[PDB]
């Protein structure tokens, strides 16, 4: 049964700031957790934050992690928590940007019961498609 | 000679937060300005922030704006400033993410003579390529 909990994760306050961007553009949202990794912190503090974020969702919810980068402690600890909970469906998407977050909120509204693995493909596509340049000739 | 000044621009505190992410991974970076657009500000406030950010660079510097969202207010006021300073080389890339910012920093280190029109293609490429998922079956 059910829903998708979203965890926004980053080095530094990035994840908190883009969570604000999203609430201005999209409005308030349920079942969103923010995990920041600050300079006075180590990997085990981050491990605790992820476990605490997952426990804030209902036991039936699938989990979508939107992470800053495919490297470093935020990504590594998200992957660890994913691998320690094989009875729970997880997806991690790296390269967090605002089109990605908007599309994640929309896919939840539209199609949350299809699962995190189904909705990820179009979240990825819109995140990439929203990277565009001016002047137009600079685009691939 | 001139080099590239970077403006990181967003709705809300996103831009300040990812600037912090960048400093945790890439140290202190010269000629980087942050432009945030907060819930209690309007377009004329924003326009002034962009003009002040551009004034922090040297007259011969080129300007690279990394913006959160295509056709958003940060993007629109950046485009306006670009059109008002036609004697300055300018580029705008939307879909701001941490791979994008990392590559922009790398480009300036490798070749301070490369202008914003030359470095844009690899910055866009790495910004898109950095968007990937686990499980890996969601990837191409």
């Amino acid at each position: 049964m059910g829903s998708i909990g979203i965890i926004i994760a980053s080095h530094g306050e990035f994840a908190a700031g883009i969570h604000q961007s999203g609430s201005m553009i999209f409005g308030e949202q349920e079942k969103v957790q923010v995990v920041t990794f600050m300079p006075n912190e180590g990997p085990d503090d981050l491990y605790a934050k992820f476990n605490n974020a997952v426990a804030a969702f209902d036991a039936e919810d699938e989990v979508l992690v939107l992470a800053d980068l495919w490297s470093g402690s935020p990504f590594n600890q998200a992957s660890r928590v994913m691998g320690e909970n094989p009875e729970r469906k997880f997806a991690i998407i790296t390269g967090l940007n605002l089109p990605m977050l908007i599309q994640a909120y929309t896919e939840r509204l539209m199609d949350a019961a299809a699962g995190v693995e189904k909705v990820a493909a179009n979240i990825i596509k819109e995140a990439k498609d929203g990277i565009k340049a001016l002047p137009e000739e600079l685009n691939p």
